[PDB]
RNA sequence: CUCUUUCUU
């Protein structure tokens, strides 16, 4: 079977860029350039997708030695071949790009077939002539980011004059040296900080500090790297500051600090507050999303995620002193970002200081980036552990497999048959019969059993890949008799999504008598650290999202971790007292595991990233990206550029154009941003609003019990009549906030009741408010915001809600798919694929739906390419917001996006086309005085209106019977 | 058949 899935990865959508390269001729022109330039490198299919879902992945590496660049790719596929045809096409694309491959021109082939029947389209005629008179009103058919030391009156956070207060005539003198005089106050009589300071000079890096200060002192730039535990975040910064204000000078220093993660610049912030002995907010603050405590403008340190500095940057960086990254290793998009930035930074401006924290990076590699700059090494480390392996604990516990897995059970390099002979016989079988791709709970219970047989009295933390198994994990373990009883072992997950309580409750301490076994992913990876953990077990997977850019394709990948994540998980034990570190793989597997994970920057979109680039008019996004660390693909580059410039963020000169600068300052996708600005002007922004936000969290709102391939009846009503998964978040959303608001407990109970997600709803309305905030202060007005009642339970017409459903169409473009019956729906170029079991139109049996045109959110490959986040729309809903070209088939018939064939008359479908640079001049003047969108010009208004009675959803059901 | 790596004043 599964030719539809060769079909369906198979398709391109942006070959026409990329001179017409595509999949059917990439392998052939990838032969021919390595039999050419006498390349004998090949494929590195490197299995992954456990083994329920056996994908592939694959990754040349071409050299071009003319260049000297080192032209590489990386990506997923369904068996091999397909990967290897991706991979091949990325390559061709790439070396197309630096000019060493002409450009394809001859020619390929066409099979189509199966062309869909047409959709017979009619409009009533005073829709018509109203169509006519809008067509005939309507007319129609670089510089230095800035630097400052700090200045009186000034606040280094906010970059805005204070003009408040008695800090009027304070200068910086007396600031620091009242700041010296309470700090010596505070040292000399207060006993709590004295023996905190006690404690500190205890650590590994108080050996190094007078050092670490001096190279501070000589060098903007400085790199320190060291083990594990020996104190560098939470001491490094203290000490820059302390020094600064013992100096006589606390007023003039300004120490960002920036964490990888929200959860690990939260915990960071308050250890440093309490070392200092202070309460937050004061001297040392922290700046996360939704989340915001921030210290006096002077002599201060400010924890804050890589993103949230990258937000502030626009406002500039006067008054600050230091900025430190730690986890420079993460190795992602926005850690390169800030190291491109910051080398800027110091560059134009010697005097600003930037620190390079991490624990295992490699120190030539980033001395060799800047310039060759110092690099300090911290020796020694809190307290050792003990390091064991998946074999040690199968001679460690004389844990045999279950004959249940052992017959349920029914050339890649298996290494969980190979270990050294000096181990038992019987220990020898038990390695090797369990496999690598999956997990065995039996496994995890005795080991658990036995640490319990320890009488070691800690929490014990287990890394997870995902959500699923670590829930899966936590059913399976209260099921057991021992580890059921609450008053003996309490079990905490540990995921991003979990509400902001859960992921609070796993630094609170327990009761006594009680162990906590923390259940995380890669969230509590690096730089957080829990007082109790004494055990940490490490599953060594971790999960990445695979982007494929020429079919617009995402997965979902659990690939083993790298060398680097697993002495980070090792170093989080070990940190107060000797603990265990129990790794679950064979020793063999442990050496050949990479050394790190591949960055981010090569296998994700750069659209939001170059827009930002544009914002703070750091220059020509392809210089900026050759002055990266990792230069990402040209491909990814030119793509973003073409998909900014298509859109109209980018004027024919590559500028900014007030559009790409308001979706810039928006934390949202761009195509999102402009379907926001689209639907604020439709005065409809609060449901458009919640409705964008939800097509950008990756998270459930429904919560279909383990294993149930659907939802039921009491979810698969809020859709109601409408038959889309949007207007049932709607309608949740609406009844949820009621329920809040009448009560907490109350809230609780409505989502076991109506089977919903606590904190999908919560994160939702936050970054719905978010979006409503962020548009209010660009000027828009509160009328065009304000909140509208939907009652999924009225089938027939509703203008605010059909005209969102419309304007999905320009948001979700190009994700259109036509249905046939019970799961079995057309992608575009007639592309097979199922419907999800979460979405609420998926259905056992054969049923019908009035009209077949949906748009969704995600195309998610899985063993069939599946859909995410449907919603119905009309044929007329597509064609205004669904496509960009519409021309004339034979006999008479309408085409739109190549694949989409519709009965309607050419005359009306050429003066309803003509509206689509209508409603781009209506952006751009909407956009040009955010203040002026609810009162316009009149020929505008008219087009609003036509807009609103084209989108409504009987606009296109006049003399058919449907 | 596995709905949910991290991040965005
Ligand atoms: N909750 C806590 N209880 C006790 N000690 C802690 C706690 N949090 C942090 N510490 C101590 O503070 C130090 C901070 O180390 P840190 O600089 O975060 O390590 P890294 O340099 O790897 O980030 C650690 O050595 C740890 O012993
Ligand atoms: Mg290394």
């Amino acid at each position: 079977e599964q030719r539809d899935m060769n079909e369906a990865e198979a398709f391109d959508v942006n070959a026409a860029i990329h001179g017409n390269w595509t999949i059917e001729n990439a392998k052939e022109r990838l032969n021919i350039y390595k039999q050419t330039n006498n390349i004998r490198d090949d494929y590195k299919y490197t299995p992954v997708g456990p083994e329920h879902a056996r994908s592939f992945l694959a990754e040349l590496s071409i050299y071009v030695p003319a260049l000297n660049r080192t032209v590489t790719a990386r990506e997923s596929g369904s068996n091999k071949k397909s990967a290897s045809k991706s991979c091949a096409l990325s390559l061709v694309r790439q070396l197309f790009h630096l000019n060493v491959i002409e450009p394809f021109s001859g020619t390929l082939k066409k099979k189509k077939d199966e062309q869909l029947k047409p959709y017979p389209v009619k409009l009533s005629p005073n829709l018509i002539n109203k169509i006519d008179e809008v067509i005939k009103g309507l007319d129609l058919p670089s510089s230095v980011i800035p630097w400052a030391p700090p200045q009186a009156n000034w606040n280094t956070w906010h970059a805005c004059n204070i003009d408040e207060g008695e800090l009027a005539t304070t200068s910086i003198d007396d600031l620091s040296m009242d700041y010296e005089r309470s700090l010596r106050d505070r040292r000399q009589n207060d006993n709590e900080y004295r023996q905190f300071l006690e404690f500190r000079e205890k650590l590994p890096i108080a050996a190094m500090r007078s050092e670490i200060l001096t190279a501070i002192n000589d060098n903007p730039v400085v790199i320190i790297r060291g083990n594990t535990g020996c104190g560098k975040t939470t001491q490094i910064a203290q000490y820059i500051l302390d020094d600064y204000i013992c100096s006589g000078q606390g007023g003039y220093a300004n120490i960002y600090v920036t964490q990888p993660r929200r959860i690990s610049a939260i915990s960071v912030a308050e250890r440093v507050a309490r070392e200092r002995c202070e309460q937050l907010g004061d001297t040392v603050g922290y700046s996360v999303r939704f989340e915001s405590v921030f210290p006096r403008p002077y002599g201060a340190i400010l924890f804050c995620t890589v993103g949230v500095l990258l937000r502030k940057l626009e406002a500039g960086l006067r008054g600050v002193s230091h900025i430190i990254v730690d986890e420079i290793h993460e190795r992602d998009v926005n850690s390169d970002f800030l190291l491109v930035i910051l080398r800027d930074m110091v560059d134009t401006y010697p005097d600003l200081h930037v620190i390079l924290m991490s624990a295992t990076i490699d120190t030539t590699k980033f001395s060799k980036y800047f310039g060759i700059c110092p690099v300090l090494e911290v020796p020694g480390r809190a307290f050792p552990v003990q390091q064991f392996f998946l074999e040690d604990i199968i001679q460690m516990t004389d844990f045999v497999p279950s004959a249940e897995s052992r017959r349920k059970r029914k050339a890649e390099i298996n290494y969980n048959k190979v270990c050294e002979d000096k181990y038992s016989q019987k220990t020898r079988n038990a390695m090797a019969m369990l496999s690598e791709s999956d997990v065995s709970f039996e496994l995890l219970e005795a080991l658990l059993m036995h640490i319990k047989s320890k009488n070691i009295p800690g929490a014990i933390l287990v890394f997870l890949p995902g959500w699923n198994l670590i829930f899966a994990l936590m059913k399976f373990l209260q099921n057991t008799n021992i580890f059921g009883d609450t008053s003996q072992y309490q079990i905490l997950p540990c995921h991003s999504q979990i509400p902001r309580d859960e992921q609070r409750k796993v630094f609170e301490p327990v009761p006594e008598g009680v162990t906590k076994i923390i259940l995380s992913t890669n969230i509590a990876e690096t730089s957080i650290t829990i007082d109790d953990i004494v055990f940490v077990i490490d599953i060594c997977k971790a999960r990445m999202k695979l982007f494929t850019s020429h079919n617009n394709l995402t997965s979902y990948a659990t690939v083993w971790a790298s060398k680097t994540n697993l002495e980070q998980r090792k170093g989080r034990a070990g940190r107060v007292r000797p603990g265990f570190c129990f790794t679950l793989c064979s020793r063999a597997r442990f050496q050949a595991l990479e050394d790190n994970l591949t960055p981010e920057m090569f296998r994700t979109p750069l659209h939001e990233m170059a827009l930002t680039i544009k914002l703070l008019r750091l220059g020509s996004i392809h210089h900026f990206l050759s002055k990266a660390l990792e230069p990402p693909p040209v491909d990814a580059v030119i793509e973003a550029e073409v998909l900014l410039r298509e859109m109209r963020c980018l004027d024919a000169n590559d500028e900014l154009t007030p559009l790409g600068r308001l979706l810039a300052r928006l934390p949202i996708e761009p195509r999102l941003g402009k379907m926001m600005v689209l639907g604020a002007v439709f005065g409809c922004a609060d449901l458009m609003a919640i409705m964008a936000s939800y097509s950008s969290t990756f998270s459930e709102v429904f919560s279909l019990d383990i294993g149930q391939r659907r939802l039921a009846n009491h979810q698969k009503a809020l859709s109601g009549t409408k038959c889309s998964d949007h207007v049932a978040m709607i309608v949740a959303s609406q009844m949820w906030r009621r329920e809040k608001q009448r009560g907490e407990h109350m809230e609780a109970r409505f989502c076991d009741w109506k089977g919903l997600q606590m904190s999908t709803m919560n994160v939702i309305w936050d970054a719905k408010q978010q979006l409503l905030d962020l548009l209010q202060q660009a000027g828009f007005p509160e009328e065009c915001m304000i909140s509208h009642e939907v009652d999924e339970r009225i089938d027939g017409d509703d203008p605010v809600l059909d005209v969102s459903l419309a304007l999905l169409c320009l948001g979700l473009y190009p994700n259109i798919c036509v249905h046939k019956e019970k799961r079995k729906v057309l992608t575009t170029e007639s592309k097979a694929a199922l419907l999800h079991k979460t979405s609420v139109n998926c259905s056992n049996l054969a049923v019908t739906f009035p009209y077949p045109f949906f748009v969704f959110g995600e195309k998610i490959r899985t063993r069939a390419v599946s859909c995410k986040q449907l919603s119905m729309v009309s044929p007329l809903q597509v064609i205004l917001f669904g496509s960009r070209k519409i021309d004339l088939a034979a006999n008479n018939i309408v085409r739109v996006d190549n694949w989409l064939n519709f009965d309607i008359e050419p005359e009306l479908a050429a003066k309803i086309g003509a509206l689509k640079p209508a409603l781009e001049d209506l952006i751009t003047v909407a956009c040009d005085n955010p203040s002026d969108i609810l009162r316009l010009e009149e020929p505008y208004a008219q087009l609003v209106k036509v807009v609103k009675d084209l989108c409504v959803k009987s606009a296109g059901d006049f003399g058919l019977q449907r």
